[PDB]
């Protein structure tokens, strides 16, 4: 109403319009998904602006056969990620590091492993604060308003990611390329004109 | 049982067999969807019988570039929709008229804007009657029986529309063309023989 | 916990993790589906090992035009299913027999038709026993443990069948051929390498 006039509501703010809100755990899920989606969309966006490589084919740059092609990708970097001819980055090193670091972080967050700190943060609280609000924005501002803004950005980013998935399938081009083609000539470059062309299959 | 012996039941008539009936609003949704589906299937059907143009490609006839191709399509019409060479119908005129008329009707029905009449019709009642039963069939006949017949036609039309969607995807032909091909040789023209051919992709 | 430490639980054993357990009928459904899935996966598996013909195209061997190609397929058989040149098996005979036998069995199981026996077996009980446990394993062992093992095999076989569906769509080869290609070179033959190749469409 006042803070959420848009379609639907927030958990603790009313009744869901279509899919019933029956489990509180879903609330946590919705936030976690949302945070990842934000990092996803931004990432895809930024990377395509920096390298021209669409997000859905970037994985081919790093395989056990070769992962050196990513070494010089990052814009403005004072040096490549590894020297030329050193055979680095190595795919297995990247994979082992990701497994260890992200697995440990997720285990600490979800209660699989006991926390390394002794601050009493609660497992299952998607807004824990403390060390995870190091600049103290949640105590200097309005916590409930900030949570609503965060939830809205979560939902928007997830819907944008769904759009990215199906735009990739339907156009076989990057999302930034889709955006450029639309803004150049919106009447003649959109989903309906693409469908008239058969989406590349019909 | 007596009035609904077929699989399932109707809202207020028992328990849903598979997907639970939990919200009364879904009941309204089911009727509204259903009415559109009827107009949809009939439309596709009739248009393909009159013009030979399948429903899933008829949109390409009317674009901002050109919409005059629809002028002479309606069978038996004493004149085209607009004179030849006049540049009409115009896509923008069609779009604006649809937005105004259908938007106003939907707003009146859904309570977004107040009703233009003062008859006290209830917003949210999918069977309001009154001016929407001008011939008075609901009071001359059995209202509950007529509502059951309407609900059955709603469900049947919606399932037929789902069939139209997937038949279009699988055969790339109009639904009436599918019907003719099946009745001409049903053993050798059906979904299984189409699947053996790969649905045009395998 | 003790008997079901894996993710999730069993009906009567706790709360469903994601999709709520609200109807007891679904429990029966899950078992019946599961049993068919086992027979499915096994069947596909065994048939591909015996004939080399993938499960998703085996139907083309038997149509009203011709069903003699199946006569000599079964490995080690002392004779073909019918004499050569006899025009058998006939598709219509196979179809009629399947309809009569499987339809009668399903009607007896589901209470559509009254049971031919007078043993008092309960319709709706997916673990009836009696004549359906002729070797008496359910009373010689632990019934609850055996039911848990059966439920686990049900769920595993259903997930494997879902894998078979999408592997057929993505690779256009038999599931056993997929297994051989993966085990021969798992780093270079998997879903990611197939995706880099476009799944045959991109
Ligand atoms: C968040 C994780 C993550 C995601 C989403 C992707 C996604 C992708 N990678 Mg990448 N990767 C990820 C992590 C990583 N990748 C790689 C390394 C590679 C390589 C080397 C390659 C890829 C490739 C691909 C693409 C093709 C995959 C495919 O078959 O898509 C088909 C699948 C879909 C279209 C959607 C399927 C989703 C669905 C099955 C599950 C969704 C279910 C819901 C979660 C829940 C549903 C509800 C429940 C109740 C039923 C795809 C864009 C390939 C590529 O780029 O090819 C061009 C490729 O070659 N990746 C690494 C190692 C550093 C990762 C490590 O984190
Ligand atoms: C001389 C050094 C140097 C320079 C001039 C640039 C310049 C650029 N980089 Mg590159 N980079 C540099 C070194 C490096 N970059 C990266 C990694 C990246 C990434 C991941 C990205 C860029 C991007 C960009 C562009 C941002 C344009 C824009 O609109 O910014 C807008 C202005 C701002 C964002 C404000 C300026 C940022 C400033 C506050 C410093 C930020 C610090 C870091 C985030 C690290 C510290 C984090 C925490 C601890 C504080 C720009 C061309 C972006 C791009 O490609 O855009 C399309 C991008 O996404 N760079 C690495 C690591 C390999 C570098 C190391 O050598
Ligand atoms: C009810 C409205 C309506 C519908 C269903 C369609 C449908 C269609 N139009 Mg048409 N139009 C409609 C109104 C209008 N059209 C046009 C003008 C045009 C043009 C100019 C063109 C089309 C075209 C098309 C087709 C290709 C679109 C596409 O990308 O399909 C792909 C999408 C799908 C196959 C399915 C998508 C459904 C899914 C994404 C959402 C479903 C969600 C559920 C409703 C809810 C789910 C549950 C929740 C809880 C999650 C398609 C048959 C194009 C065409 O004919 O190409 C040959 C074309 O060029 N239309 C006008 C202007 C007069 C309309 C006016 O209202
Ligand atoms: C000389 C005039 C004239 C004639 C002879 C025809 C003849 C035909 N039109 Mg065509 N039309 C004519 C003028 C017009 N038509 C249309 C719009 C349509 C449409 C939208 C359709 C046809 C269809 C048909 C065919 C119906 C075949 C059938 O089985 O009907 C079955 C017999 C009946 C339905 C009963 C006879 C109808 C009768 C009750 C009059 C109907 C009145 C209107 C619905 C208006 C009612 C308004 C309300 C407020 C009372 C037939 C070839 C249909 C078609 O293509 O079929 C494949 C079709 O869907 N016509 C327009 C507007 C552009 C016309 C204006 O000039
Ligand atoms: C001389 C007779 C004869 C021989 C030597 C074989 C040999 C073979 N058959 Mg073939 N069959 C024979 C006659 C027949 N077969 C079949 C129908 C099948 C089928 C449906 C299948 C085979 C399969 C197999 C192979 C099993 C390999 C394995 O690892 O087994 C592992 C070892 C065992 C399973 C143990 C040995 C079985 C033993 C307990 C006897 C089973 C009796 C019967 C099931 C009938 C009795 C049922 C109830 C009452 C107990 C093997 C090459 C399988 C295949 O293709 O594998 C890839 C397969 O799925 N055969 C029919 C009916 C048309 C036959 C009749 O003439
Ligand atoms: C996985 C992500 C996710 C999750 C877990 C939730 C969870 C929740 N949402 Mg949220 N929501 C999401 C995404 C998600 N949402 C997105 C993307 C949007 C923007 C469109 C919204 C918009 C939204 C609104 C407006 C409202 C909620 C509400 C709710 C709550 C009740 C509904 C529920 O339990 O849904 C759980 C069920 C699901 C998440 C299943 C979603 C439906 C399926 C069919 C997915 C269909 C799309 C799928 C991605 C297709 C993939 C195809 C493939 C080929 C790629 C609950 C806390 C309501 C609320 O707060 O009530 C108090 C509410 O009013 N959500
Ligand atoms: C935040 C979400 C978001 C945004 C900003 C965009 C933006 C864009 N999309 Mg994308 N898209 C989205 C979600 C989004 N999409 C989703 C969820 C899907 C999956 C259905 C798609 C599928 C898709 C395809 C297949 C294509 C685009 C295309 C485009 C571009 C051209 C505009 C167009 O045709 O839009 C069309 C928008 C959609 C198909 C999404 C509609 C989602 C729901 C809300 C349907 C409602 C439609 C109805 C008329 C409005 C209801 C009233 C109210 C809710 C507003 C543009 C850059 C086209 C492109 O690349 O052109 C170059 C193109 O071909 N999008
Ligand atoms: C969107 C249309 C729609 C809606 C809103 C409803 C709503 C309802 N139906 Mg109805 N129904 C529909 C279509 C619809 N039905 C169709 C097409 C049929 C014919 C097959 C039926 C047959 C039917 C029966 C037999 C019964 C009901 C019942 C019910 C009620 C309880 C179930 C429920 O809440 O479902 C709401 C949930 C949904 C509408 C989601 C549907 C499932 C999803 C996964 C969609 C799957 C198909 C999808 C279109 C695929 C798209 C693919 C894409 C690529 C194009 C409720 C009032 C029961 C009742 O009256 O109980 C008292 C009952 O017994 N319905
Ligand atoms: C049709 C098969 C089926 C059925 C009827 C059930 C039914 C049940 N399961 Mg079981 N389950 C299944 C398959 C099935 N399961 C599979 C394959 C697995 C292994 C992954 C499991 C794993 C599992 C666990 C771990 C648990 C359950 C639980 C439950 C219970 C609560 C959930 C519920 O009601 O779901 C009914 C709703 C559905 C079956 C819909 C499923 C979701 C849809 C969207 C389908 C998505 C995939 C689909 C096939 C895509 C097709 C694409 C097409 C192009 C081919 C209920 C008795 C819970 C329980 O026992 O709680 C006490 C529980 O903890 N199940
Ligand atoms: C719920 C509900 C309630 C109401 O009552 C009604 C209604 C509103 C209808 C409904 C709404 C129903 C509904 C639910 C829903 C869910 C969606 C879309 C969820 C999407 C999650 C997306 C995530 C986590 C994305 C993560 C991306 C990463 C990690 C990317 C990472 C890389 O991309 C990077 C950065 C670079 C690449 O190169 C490499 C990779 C790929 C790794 O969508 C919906 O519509």
């Amino acid at each position: 109403a006042d803070i959420y006039p848009e379609f639907g509501t927030y958990p603790g703010g009313g009744e869901s319009p279509i899919i019933p809100f029956g489990s509180e755990k879903n609330a946590e899920r919705e936030v976690i998904h949302g945070r990842w989606a934000m990092l996803g969309v931004t990432g895809a966006w930024a990377a395509e602006n920096g390298t021209g490589i669409p997000w859905f084919t970037a994985g081919t740059l790093c395989t056990p056969d070769d992962c050196t092609a990513v070494a010089d990708k990052f814009p403005g970097a004072v040096a490549p990620l590894a020297p030329e001819g050193s055979g680095y980055p190595s795919f297995w090193n990247v994979l082992i590091i990701e497994i260890v670091l992200v697995g440990a972080a997720e285990a600490y967050r979800t209660g699989i492993s006991d926390s390394p700190f002794d601050d009493g943060l609660t497992v299952g609280d998607v807004n824990p604060g403390g060390r995870f609000d190091p600049l103290g924005l949640a105590e200097s501002g309005d916590l409930e308003e900030l949570k609503i803004k965060e939830l809205k950005h979560c939902r928007l980013s997830m819907f944008a990611w769904l759009g990215c998935i199906f735009q990739a399938l339907a156009t076989q081009e990057g999302p930034i390329a889709n955006w450029q083609s639309h803004v150049a000539d919106p009447v003649h470059s959109n989903v309906l004109t693409n469908a008239a062309k058969g989406f590349g299959f019909y």
